[PDB]
């Protein structure tokens, strides 16, 4: 039997926690200025009602509906049954790198508990003469900058990414400390890690509300508001902005990775899934321009206290270099900062916890023998993440976090959630997932939801695909240039994602018995409709299908 939730606020509070994390506090905020100003609000929420909340629905109404997890739900048709293996591995991928920026996260708090911080002024070791201190004195000389990338992780001593170094004895501590954390809080299941998630989705909001009272009352954070909701519709004729929205929203809605269907896999049948899903992104488009809100109130402030327009001051280590100078001007350094720092813990830890549970669900459905010994498969999945982990927090880190970030949550997993949309929408038939989800409630979906996933989500997602593969720009830190084979690295880990898909394709046709027409029609029908093979009645090979929305 399922372990099933406690709760719907469990499940909703898990859902929620995974869809808002540090992308939703560090990108959205300065991609709402990187364009004109305003031009993306209108994208960003047209996007989200015509292919975010779609996607996401279809993918809460699968795991409800078929009890299964990332993998094991393609028993509809195996043919994509890779589709699964793919999102399980890119979650992999992912999770090294996202413990490393979470432990940064935690560094950073366990500096911030002393009266004078030590990114207030130079005079520490990690800080060369060339420092320079906007108040001792009349861009990466000023201390914040100093201290994030010679004390936190020490790039002065690495060249390249072919130089990494060692790993640094500080890093790894609090890389151990975070992933036990994270082990400890899934070893037993969703029992366990639904209490957890109770705080972990739950600060981020007390400490926003009071980062908001304090930057509402600063005395320059108008100028940064008026600057963040400045309206343009300029730049609404482009294509960059309409790109940039596209990707924004398919990358924090959290579509797809495979922790959405392994959490509604654990909800009953007469769950509202279709009010599930419209509660979780309204919280999540909420929550992204009330952050914005927020982040752009303190970069006003830093704007008018230097004296200096807000292009300049505008802007991964966003957060780990801006704030930390700004909040040692303010009254209350000491309170402010821990309370920063453990709301990105909390987003970070809330994160990756999710993504944790969407792997370690989708293997054990697959096997029973791990899903027996859960405890133990538990500690082999993050040891080996810990171990895989271990080459981001080298004195090169830095760069290989950059590769890892670029390379595998990119084309890899846009071309997956492409696979699973069009596996749902016309080789299972949006027909027959609207009776699934008839048969969940009671109401079929909506018209505008029908011709959403059939039309205008595999369109909007092939669009996204094609539009992130020839626009690949050249890796790149800042100034240094990468060599050739890191690129090539850099494509084979994302191709090795990619490659799992036609590579199960062959095998389930070699495997299946029969004549070619058998093959496919056994490919594609579900196992428990598999006897309807015999008597030739697969619905695939009739236009009325097909032609059927
Ligand atoms: C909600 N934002 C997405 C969350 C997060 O999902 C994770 C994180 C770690 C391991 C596994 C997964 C699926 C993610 C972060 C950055 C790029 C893509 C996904
Ligand atoms: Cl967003």
């Amino acid at each position: 039997p399922r372990e099933t939730w406690g709760k719907k606020i469990d499940f909703l509070l898990s859902v929620v926690g995974f869809a808002v994390d540090l992308a939703n506090v560090w990108r959205f905020p300065y991609l709402c200025y990187k364009n004109g100003g305003g031009a993306f609000l209108i994208p960003y929420t047209l996007f989200l009602i015509i292919a975010g909340m779609p996607l996401f629905y279809m993918e809460l109404a699968l795991g409800q509906y078929n009890r299964e997890g990332a993998a094991t739900v393609w028993k509809i048709c195996p043919f994509f049954k890779g589709v699964g293996y793919a999102v399980i591995l890119i979650a992999l991928y992912v999770g090294f790198y996202y413990n490393v920026i979470i432990a940064w996260s935690l560094y950073y708090l366990f500096s911030s508990f002393t009266l004078n911080l030590p990114w207030t002024d130079c005079g520490h070791t990690w800080n060369s003469p060339n420092c320079t201190d906007p108040k001792l004195l009349n861009y990466k000389f000023t201390p914040a900058a100093e201290f994030y990338e010679r004390g936190v992780l020490h790039l002065h001593e690495s060249s390249g990414i072919h130089d990494i170094g060692l790993p640094q004895w500080q890093l790894l501590l609090c890389l151990m400390v975070v992933v036990i954390v994270l082990y400890f809080s899934l070893w037993k299941g969703v029992k366990t890690s639904g209490k957890v998630v109770w705080i972990t989705a739950t600060l981020p909001y007390f400490v926003l509300f009071v980062l908001l009272v304090h930057g509402v009352t600063l005395p320059g954070a108008s100028n940064g508001i008026n600057a963040y909701l400045h309206i343009d519709f300029y730049r609404l004729k482009e294509a960059t902005v309409w790109i940039d929205a596209a990707t924004q929203i398919f990358f924090s809605l959290g579509a797809g990775f495979g922790v959405l269907i392994a959490f509604a896999s654990y909800n009953k049948f007469d769950n509202n899934c279709y009010r599930d899903a419209l509660l979780t992104s309204s919280i999540n488009c909420i929550t992204s321009f009330v952050s914005g809100f927020a982040i752009f109130s303190i970069l006003g402030y830093m704007a008018h206290e230097h004296k200096v327009n807000i292009e300049d001051v505008a802007t991964a280590g966003l957060v780990f270099i801006l704030y930390p100078e700004a909040i040692s001007t303010l009254s209350g350094s000491t309170f402010w900062a821990v309370v920063f720092f453990v709301m990105l813990l909390a987003l970070g830890l809330d994160s990756s916890m999710g993504g944790m549970e969407a792997v370690i669900t989708g293997l054990a459905d697959d096997f029973q023998v791990l899903k027996r010994h859960r405890k133990l498969f538990t500690f082999g999945v993050t040891f080996s993440t810990f171990l895989l982990a271990l080459f981001c927090i080298t004195k090169g880190g830095i760069y290989v976090l950059t590769l890892l970030d670029t390379f595998a949550a990119g084309t890899s997993i846009l071309f997956a959630v492409l696979m699973e949309a069009i596996g749902v929408s016309w080789f299972y038939g949006v027909d027959r997932f609207s009776n699934d989800i008839q048969q969940m409630m009671g109401f079929r979906p909506g018209l505008y939801w029908r011709l959403c996933w059939k039309f205008v989500s595999p369109a909007f997602l092939l669009f996204v695909v094609v539009v992130s593969i020839i626009n690949f720009k050249p890796l790149t830190y800042d100034d240094y240039i990468f060599p050739p084979w890191a690129n090539w690295v850099g494509w084979g880990i994302a191709l090795s994602s990619m490659v799992l898909v036609p590579i199960y394709v062959i095998y389930k046709f070699l495997s299946t018995q029969g004549s070619l027409w058998e093959r496919l029609a056994y490919g594609i029908t579900p196992e428990n409709e598999h006897h309807l093979v015999a008597q030739r009645d697969i619905r695939q090979f009739q236009l009325q299908h097909w032609l059927a929305i």
